[PDB]
């Protein structure tokens, strides 16, 4: 029902429910190259129906676009799509 971030050999996989189909999808990240631009992209070329996409701090500041995947999972974040919110909470990994 929600979005979960899973390391799987060695590497994250975020999953999501997005808007045009019920079938859950899965985005595998390189945390040293990937930043949360790219995974935003990724979002977008997935599912057309996505007018909308962004990340947020737990305190609802928004995250830049070039910042890598690495730093984006130290914590917590909000992952918009349209009107839709989810909260994510990453495994903490250190890094
Ligand atoms: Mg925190």
């Amino acid at each position: 029902d929600d979005v979960t971030v899973v390391y799987q050999n060695g590497l994250p996989v975020i999953s999501v429910r997005l808007p045009s189909r019920r079938e859950r999808c899965q985005f595998t990240l390189k945390p040293i190259s990937d930043s949360v631009g790219v995974f935003l992209r990724q979002l977008q070329e997935e599912d057309r129906g996505i007018d909308r996409v962004a990340i947020y701090s737990p305190d609802g500041v928004r995250v830049a676009a070039s910042t890598g995947i690495d730093l984006l999972l130290l914590d917590d974040f909000k992952l918009v799509i349209n009107d839709l919110t989810y909260h994510v909470r990453p495994p903490k990994r250190d890094l």
